[PDB]
């Protein structure tokens, strides 16, 4: 997509070499924006193939407030199985924040529902956010939430949502981290009738593994396609109860998917 | 400065016109980002008057870890105040959050530390965090946090900061949380043997309130002058050791102030 590539190019021109973690190295930038209107389509990348059914999976996983990969299995997601215990386990990761933030006193707090309530009474409020960025339990985490908090938005009717990616992955992860959020945006404008706004993507270290020159090159060379569309096949009774068969996508028709390590 | 006055153009420009909970009415965006090089100059509003002052009082008190009002009196910090119960409290507002966040096994994270001993031992983390937005003590607050989370970033020997905030009062509000982020950087430059590198804002609810239309007109009426110089006269044994004393400002000539009334 237009922004994407755009995004992708700047990371060439002017990243800045940095030696991390998994001392793989990578090309990087600090502080980067991109507005998606949901009314222009699903923005899927067309630029590579991209299956909606892992992105779909990672949500619902999610949204059940789940930590454990076994559900993930059963659907042939496996990017978080290097991450989990023995037990299968990630630690109080996204899911579990989302739904049961631990008050410091006993207590948890239904992040979700919270949400939901406020789209519906008080769509005014300035703060309507999910965070999954809990300090107290960082520690527990297999891994620190990369896509760590999010903001709604109302205006006119209209639904729209900013998140802040505190390091993210520009060939591998970005990809699927739009569309998941874009995908939820859509739950929650369904749940509270409301329509679709804008996408609004912000990052931290925003890179470039130095591995993934050739994929990103060769993907430079393409050229994006109209977004798909987004279709939900029922209005469920909640938010919790989407199920894989709900989601459809129409006029994908992407460019060849692109093979590229994860470096981990 | 160029900045602030294009994000109110485009406030102006774009903005719709929301209810808010304060009831006065507000022109609203939804996700900006800017930039300031921090080499550049000290990012001080010059088309209004501002007092370096109030800002650094403000600061000082965050880094202390207070939350009671008493310090900001003793100074003539009076804008905290309306939110102040009758001791004087705010409840775990940014300083307890900075310095003590809650853990649930009964454990106090300093942010402000950790953030510290991140620069001095792995400048290439993609988590150097500090979050304000702590779900479990929200109802403990006397507002939620606006300035919520911020992460730093260092490429070239350079500082960099990246502050995401919620809601922004962008006549009143913005000029006093632009300056506060600048001095941090330069504090925490100062303390690692950093250079400055960029202010990054990111904003979600971006407004003008109503009753600002006026003043903000007047403002917009004005050229910039060239940003003021930052001096600090000492390095402090640590982060925590700052006085008002260290800091001067040199080639500030601003344009005169112009009052507006806060929504309450
Ligand atoms: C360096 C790095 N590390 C990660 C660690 C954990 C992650 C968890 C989720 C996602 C982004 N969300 C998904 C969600 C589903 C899939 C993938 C990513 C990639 N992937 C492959 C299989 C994962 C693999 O390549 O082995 C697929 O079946 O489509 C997925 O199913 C990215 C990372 C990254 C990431 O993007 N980069
Ligand atoms: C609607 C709204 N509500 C707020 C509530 C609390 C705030 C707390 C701090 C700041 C921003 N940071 C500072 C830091 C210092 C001062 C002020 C703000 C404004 N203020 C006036 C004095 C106002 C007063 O002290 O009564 C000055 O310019 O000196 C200060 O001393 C803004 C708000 C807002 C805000 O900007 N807008
Ligand atoms: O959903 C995700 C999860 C991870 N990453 C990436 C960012 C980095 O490449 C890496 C995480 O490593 P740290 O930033 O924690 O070092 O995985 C993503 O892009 N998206
Ligand atoms: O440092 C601060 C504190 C507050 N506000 C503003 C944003 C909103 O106008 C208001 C807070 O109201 P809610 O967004 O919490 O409703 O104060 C700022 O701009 N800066």
């Amino acid at each position: 997509m237009k922004q994407y590539l755009e995004l992708m190019q700047k990371v060439l021109d002017e990243g800045t070499q940095k030696n991390d973690r998994t001392g793989t190295g990578t090309l990087s930038i600090f502080g980067h924006q991109m507005r998606f209107n949901l009314q222009d389509g699903f923005p899927l990348v067309t630029t590579k193939r991209c299956h909606l059914r892992s992105i779909i999976h990672e949500l619902l996983w999610f949204l059940q407030g789940d930590t454990n990969i076994a559900y993930l299995h059963e659907n042939n997601v496996t990017i978080w199985d290097e991450w989990a215990d023995e037990n299968g386990d990630l630690g109080p990761v996204y899911g579990k924040q989302w739904r049961a933030w631990p008050t410091p006193d006993g207590r948890h707090i239904d992040q979700i529902t919270t949400v939901l309530n406020q789209l519906k009474n008080d769509p005014d409020s300035r703060r309507i956010i999910v965070s999954a960025w809990n300090v107290g339990e960082l520690d527990k985490m297999a891994l620190a939430p990369c896509h760590a908090f999010f903001q709604f938005y109302v205006a006119d009717g209209k639904l729209s949502c900013q998140l802040y990616q505190r390091s993210c992955d520009v060939f591998l992860g970005l990809p699927f981290n739009i569309a998941s959020y874009a995908l939820l945006v859509h739950m929650m404008a369904q749940q509270c009738d409301l329509e679709v706004g804008d996408f609004v993507w912000t990052g931290g270290d925003t890179h470039l593994y130095s591995n993934h020159m050739d994929q990103t090159h060769l993907q430079l060379s393409r050229e994006p396609r109209p977004l798909p569309k987004l279709i939900i096949k029922r209005k469920p009774e909640s938010i919790f109860d989407y199920r894989f068969e709900d989601f459809e996508i129409e006029g994908y028709d992407p460019h060849p998917g692109i093979k590229a390590p994860v470096a981990i």
